């Protein structure tokens, strides 16, 4: 029925593996989230590559909002619509001494979006949190409705399935 099958299956939580375009084409999702920073400055990771997609109407519309009323809080997401794809940029936290409550905030601001959301593991990328530490936020924040999450190379693939087996 989806395009492209998720690896593994937890509970509420459903993991796929792919780029932007793979992932915005063959997952069933209503709004996906983008890793974005406080300037909403899409210069690397997922947010270059949604930006890409979008043919730079996400960056576009970013500096609008960036903008007026005003920059945006450690998250605290921004919704933006670039046609069919709503991209909820989300602030994830950079690593540091507050990152767990910050990445609750995150999710927090993820789970309570309407819909089925779509969402990277936040701040594990360029912001250098434990992969595993944010998933394990996000398992505990998103514990209703289902939500999918994806990642991008094979070793985030084994890790959220060790992950998982651990529990
Ligand atoms: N081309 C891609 N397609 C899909 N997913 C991707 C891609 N590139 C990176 N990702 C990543 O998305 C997830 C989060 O990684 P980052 O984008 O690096 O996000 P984060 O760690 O939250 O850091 C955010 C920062 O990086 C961006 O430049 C953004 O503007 C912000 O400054 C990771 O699981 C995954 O490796």
């Amino acid at each position: 029925k989806e395009k492209l099958n998720a690896f593994l299956v937890h509970d509420n939580v459903a993991f796929y593996q792919g780029d932007v375009d793979t992932v915005v084409n063959g997952v069933d999702f209503d709004f996906i989230v983008n890793a974005a920073n406080e300037n909403l400055a899409h210069g690397g990771g997922l947010a270059k590559a949604l930006d890409v997609y979008t043919k730079g109407k996400l960056q576009r519309l970013s500096k609008e909002h960036i903008g007026l009323a005003g920059k945006v809080k450690v998250g605290t997401g921004v919704m933006v619509e670039c046609d069919s794809l709503r991209i909820f940029n989300v602030v994830g936290p950079r690593k540091g001494k507050h990152e767990r409550d910050l990445l609750i905030k995150a999710y927090n601001t993820i789970n309570n979006e309407q819909g089925t959301p779509l969402t990277p593991i936040l701040s594990c990328g360029i912001f250098g949190i434990k992969l595993e530490t944010s998933l394990e936020v996000l398992l505990d924040v998103c514990n209703t409705k289902e939500v999918k999450v994806f990642v991008y190379t094979d070793t985030e693939v084994c890790k959220v399935k060790d992950f998982v087996s651990g529990l």
